[PDB]
């Protein structure tokens, strides 16, 4: 005897795709790799219960390969895998409100998690993919279990690795809407003379080397080929904040002087990473852990700060 039930398949969790599956098959041998909300389910028959949900699979004909691509704007072949891996985890971290924005309490080496959510939420940035638009409105309202699967997904990393914020901001950015970002820079050597260089998009918005927006408009020396050091120094920049980065080194946060910061414990190995937020006073939050001071002193690797325009006076 046949037995058979409905059961919706996806790629995107929006469109479905009606299947009839037969009880005394795998999902696998019937859809490839299968997944229940990210449970790899691949090697269960379905049960009674499964009839009418909704079944992740792979990206395996042309309209699922179009809906994917439109959803998430990769192409990469394990993808969907590495999402709903990461996905089985997340959906059983907890995500308190500290200070009224999402954090994560801590989980899985999941700090640079925490602190690249809680920075997003101070800083003008929409999405482009679909996937993290509908995702990252959810994470903002609390339920951001499918947000970090799906960082954890662009970026290649698995739960429980040892992640570096600035890189994965890098990868977030990659996929925000920054095309109206420019930064004009001139780096000037007494030897060699002066060269002025544009940055767009992503590039407009990141530095790496110092953590002081302010040093870098007043200048910050670099190598030049000829071997003395030259001055590189900020002409203009068009943006809506810049993160300015740097190895990890103690560092003075100081009270309305910078949107937000994260601080690094550790070696390159492993570490430990909380996030600074300048409100009324400082705030220090470390996943769920919440701590205030007027001052603060750490070993910072990343400062956000508010930008429109700027314009040097240097001649
Ligand atoms: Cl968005
Ligand atoms: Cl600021
Ligand atoms: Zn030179």
């Amino acid at each position: 005897e046949v037995r058979t039930i409905k059961v919706f398949t996806t790629v995107d969790n929006i469109n479905l795709h009606t299947q009839v599956v037969d009880m005394s098959m795998t999902y696998g041998q019937q859809f490839g790799p299968t997944y229940l909300d990210g449970a790899d389910v691949t090697k269960i028959k379905p049960h009674n219960s499964h009839e009418g949900k909704t079944f992740y699979v792979l990206p395996n004909d042309d309209t699922l390969r179009v809906e994917a691509f439109e959803y998430y704007h990769t192409t990469d072949p394990s993808f969907l895998g590495r999402y709903m891996s990461a996905l089985n985890h997340t959906k059983k971290w907890k995500y308190p409100q500290v200070n009224g924005l999402t954090s994560i309490k801590w989980a899985d080496n999941n700090c640079y998690l925490a602190t690249a959510l809680l920075t997003l939420q101070q800083i003008e940035l929409k999405f482009n993919p679909p996937a993290l638009q509908d995702a990252y409105y959810r994470a903002r309202a609390g339920e951001a279990a499918n947000f970090c699967a799906l960082i954890l997904a662009y970026c290649n990393k698995t739960v429980g690795e040892l992640g570096d914020v600035r890189e994965t901001m890098s990868y977030l950015f990659q996929h925000a809407n920054l095309d109206s970002c420019k930064r004009v820079l001139n780096v000037v050597c007494k030897t060699c003379g002066q060269q002025q260089t544009t940055l767009k998009g992503v590039e407009a918005v990141m530095y790496m080397g110092t953590l002081s927006y302010e040093q870098f408009k007043k200048g910050v020396q670099i190598p030049c080929t000829c071997g003395k050091q030259a001055t590189k120094y900020l002409v203009q920049q068009e943006s809506p904040f810049v993160m300015m980065s740097a190895p990890p080194a103690q560092y003075e946060l100081k009270h309305g002087t910078f949107t937000c910061a994260s601080e690094y414990t550790g070696n390159y190995q492993c570490g430990h990473y909380k996030h600074i937020t300048s409100k009324e006073t400082l705030y220090c939050i470390d996943g769920a852990l919440l701590t205030k001071s007027s001052e603060y002193k750490g070993p910072i690797t990343d400062v956000f700060y508010k930008e429109n325009s700027y314009t040097t006076t240097i001649k």
